[PDB]
């Protein structure tokens, strides 16, 4: 019975670290979306101006 | 068989733990590739802006 | 008749000279608008690059 | 007559010299303009290629 408790304390500890890892993942995927959005604006800005210089 | 069921869940949780830290590793590596691009983009833009900034002073 | 020919070419030379000055003015205007974009591109890129630094 | 024609010729010649000078500055501006366009071509290619890569990993 005392071993079941110790085994539970380890699983719970592993569950805590799992969420800590996923919180790290979630923030990384968030940073990626910020990049994707930046790259969208950059591509739009350069293409718009490239066409202007090319077609005048 | 609660002990057995607990050990299996504990095992599966540790598998997902390695699984999640590998994704962190891949995202961090992917993040570094982004930084290298941004470094390069800032370089090309600043270098060209520099050429324009000097041309106005030179051609004057 | 030679004077008349010389004056016409002189007038035409000034007419084309005005066109070039107008072209230069447009080119320098377009150039300045280009620098504005570049400064904006550098600003956006440098900012997001600062967000993606390690610790 | 000969003095008048010569002086008018000098004026036309002066206009011609300034015309080619203006054309030289134009050709330089247009060259710089081509440099910028090429940069934007590489920038566009880079950001789009990287955008497509982030939409997979």
């Amino acid at each position: 019975g005392s071993e079941f408790a110790a085994l539970t304390k380890e699983l719970n500890a592993c569950r805590e670290q799992l969420l800590e890892k996923e919180e790290e993942i979630s923030e990384l995927k968030a940073e990626r979306n910020n990049t994707r959005l930046l790259l969208e604006h950059l591509e739009a800005l350069v293409s718009r101006h490239e066409r202007s210089l090319r077609m005048t």
